[PDB]
C-alpha cells in the first residue's frame, strides 16, 4: 500500500491519557512505531536566534517573539520530512507571555510537537 | 478529468464546525484529502522579518504590521502553488491591533489559512 | 469567438450580493469561472513598501499613503495580465484615514480588486 | 478608413451622465469599445517619486504637488500611445489642496483621465 | 501647396467663445484637424525640476518661478517642432504669484498653451 494509510490505519486509543479533556498519544509509543517501520529516522529541534541577548553563535531550543513562544519541530521518515509548529502552553492550555516560561514548559512543548509532526504521518491522525 | 473539477466535486459538509454562524472544515480531514490525491505534497508557512526586534537573521512564522496581523500558508499540490493571505482574529472574528495578539491565536490563523489555500483547489471551495 | 466576448456574455446576476445599495459578484464564482476557462491561471497581489518602519526587507500586501490606503491586484489568464487598482473603504463605503484601518479591511478590498480585475476580462463587466 | 474616423464616428451619448451640468462617458463602455476593436491593448498609471515620504522605492499612484494633486493615464492601443494629465477635483468640481484629497478622490480621477485619453483616440471626442 | 497657407487658410471663426472679450478656438477642434492632416503627431507637455521640493526625480508638469508660473507645450506635424510658453493666469486675466494657483488654473493653461502652438502652425494663426 503506502506509508500515509499503513499508519493512518492504527488504533493509539490505549496508549492516550486524558488532561483537560484532551486526547494526547505519549512519544514513547510514536518513538517505538516509527522506529519499527524505518529503523533510521530523525527528529530536528529547530534552534533560533534570540531577541533579548546580543552574544554572538547564541541559539536557545525555541523561538521567543514579543507576542510569545513558539518551538518547531522537524521529524523525517524515509526520505520524507515534516516541519511543526506550536504555541508553549500552561497546564491549563492558556498561552505564555513574554519572561513568564519555564525551561520545563518548553520541553513539555517541544515533546508535544514531536507526536503532532508524526500525526503528520498516518500514526494518530485522527486525535488531532 | 481535472483537479478542481474532481476535488471541487466532493461533500465536505459533514466535518464542519458552526462556530460564530460560519462553517469550517478540519484541517485534519483537508491534510488526509490531499496526501491521497498525491502522496508527496508540500506545505510551507512564510516567515517575515520582525518590526520591533533589530536582532539579524530573526524571522517570526507571520507578519506584524502597524495596522495589525497577517499570516501566509502556501499549498503545493502536484507541482501547482496556491498561496493565500489571511487577518488574525479574536475568538468573535474581530481585529487584533499590535501588541494585542497571543501565539495560540497566530496558529489558529495559520491553520485555518491552510484549508482555505486547499479550497483554492477544488476541495470545499463552496464553504469559502 | 475571444476571450472577451465569452466572458462578457454571462450573467453573473444570480450570484450577487446587495449591500449599501451596490452589486458584488462573489469571488468564489469569479475563481471557478476562470479556473474552468483556463486551468492554469495565476493572481498576485502586489507588495509594497512601508512609509513608517524602516527595517530591511519589511513589504506590507498594501500601499499605505498620507492620504489614504491602496491595494493592487494583478490577474493573469492564458498569458494576458490586467492589474487594477482600489482604495480600502469602510463599511459604509467612506474612506479610511492613515492608522484607522485594520487587517480585516484590507483583506476585504484584496477581494474585491481581485473580482473587478476579473471584470477586466470579459466576466461581469456590465456591474462595473 | 482610418481608427480616428472611425471611432470618431460613433454615438457614446445614450451611456452618459449629468453630474454637475457636465457629460461624463462611463469606462466600462470604454473599456469594451477598445477591446472590441483591438483584442491586446494596454492602460498604464504612471507611478511618482512622493514629495514628503523619503523611504527608499517608495512610488504612489499619482502626484502630489505644493499647488495641488494630479494624475496620469497613458492608453496605447495599436502601437499608438495617448497621454493625458487631469487634476484631482472635489464631488463639485472644485479644486483639493495639498493634505485635502481621500484617496477615493484618486481613483475617482485614475477613471476620469482614462476615458479623455480614450477620447484622443476618436471614441468620445465630441464631449470634451 | 504647403503646411502653413492650406492650414492658415481655414475659418475657426465658427468654434470660437467669447471670453473676457478675447477670442479662443477650443482644442478639441484643433486635435482633430491637425489629426486629419497628420494621423500620427505628438504633444508633448515639458517637465522641469520644482524649485521648494529636493527630493531626486521629481518633476512637475509646470515651471514655478519666483516671479509666477510658466507652462510649454511642443507640437511636432509632419517631423516639424514648434514650441510654444505661456503665462499661468486667472480667470480674470490676472497674474498669480507664487503660492496663489490651483492646479484647475495649470491645466487650462497647459490647454490653452497647446492651441496657441498649433496656431503657430497655420490654423487660426489669425486670432493670435
Amino acid at each position: 500500500q503506502t506509508l500515509f494509510e499503513q499508519l493512518n490505519s492504527k488504533n493509539v486509543n490505549d496508549h492516550t491519557e486524558q488532561k483537560n479533556g484532551l486526547t494526547y498519544l505519549a512519544w514513547s509509543y510514536a518513538h517505538q512505531e516509527l522506529k519499527k517501520i524505518d529503523p533510521n529516522y530523525t527528529v530536528k529541534v529547530h534552534e533560533f536566534p534570540h531577541p533579548d541577548i546580543n552574544t554572538e553563535n547564541y541559539f536557545v531550543p525555541y523561538l521567543a517573539t514579543p507576542e510569545g513562544y513558539f518551538v518547531q519541530v522537524s521529524v523525517t521518515v524515509k526520505d520524507s520530512t515534516e516541519t511543526e509548529w506550536l504555541p508553549v502552553l500552561d497546564f491549563r492550555n492558556k498561552s505564555l507571555a513574554k519572561g513568564s516560561a519555564t525551561t520545563f514548559d518548553i520541553n513539555k512543548a517541544q515533546k508535544r510537537c514531536f507526536v503532532k509532526a508524526s500525526a503528520l504521518h498516518g500514526l494518530g491522525l485522527y486525535i488531532y
